[PDB]
């Protein structure tokens, strides 16, 4: 099950953000975010991805942008940013 | 006049954020997000500000929770965090 903190589907910075948990289901091909295909974009490779955060699992991380919550490994929002160098 | 495209504070995602142009009468005391205090939190400490939008002015600048749009310098939302990385 998820971790109680998980970000909500429906709270209202995620909603502003337009994360989803899942990438597939998300704005990704619309919003064009450079750096990869949008295929290839998830938290997973996100510059914004904390790995070190409390309670992460393989699965859930943190965000820089979503302060005391976990992510979806699997997620996108519209701040996705490839992890670079 | 403002530019065309400053968000209202009947503008849906406001409401829903919480956000005020003006971080003086926002709810930003009670809410304390991290990091800063939050007698010194506004837009133009933010992550989520965007200094290069068009339109912009030295009062006016982009947010990635408002495409599209303009939030003023002294604004604030319960979705703040400090610029960092
Ligand atoms: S900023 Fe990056 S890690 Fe955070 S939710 Fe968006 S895509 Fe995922
Ligand atoms: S997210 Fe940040 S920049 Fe955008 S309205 Fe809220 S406080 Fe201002």
């Amino acid at each position: 099950s998820a971790p109680a903190n998980a970000v909500a589907a429906d709270d209202a910075t995620a909603i502003a953000l337009k994360y989803n948990q899942d990438a597939t289901k998300s704005e990704r091909v619309a919003a064009a975010r450079p750096g990869l295909p949008p295929e290839e974009q998830h938290c997973a490779n996100c510059q914004f991805m904390q790995a070190d955060a409390a309670g992460a699992t393989d699965e859930w991380k943190g965000c820089q942008l979503f302060p005391g919550k976990l992510i979806n490994v699997n997620g996108w929002c519209a701040s996705w940013t490839l992890k670079a160098g």
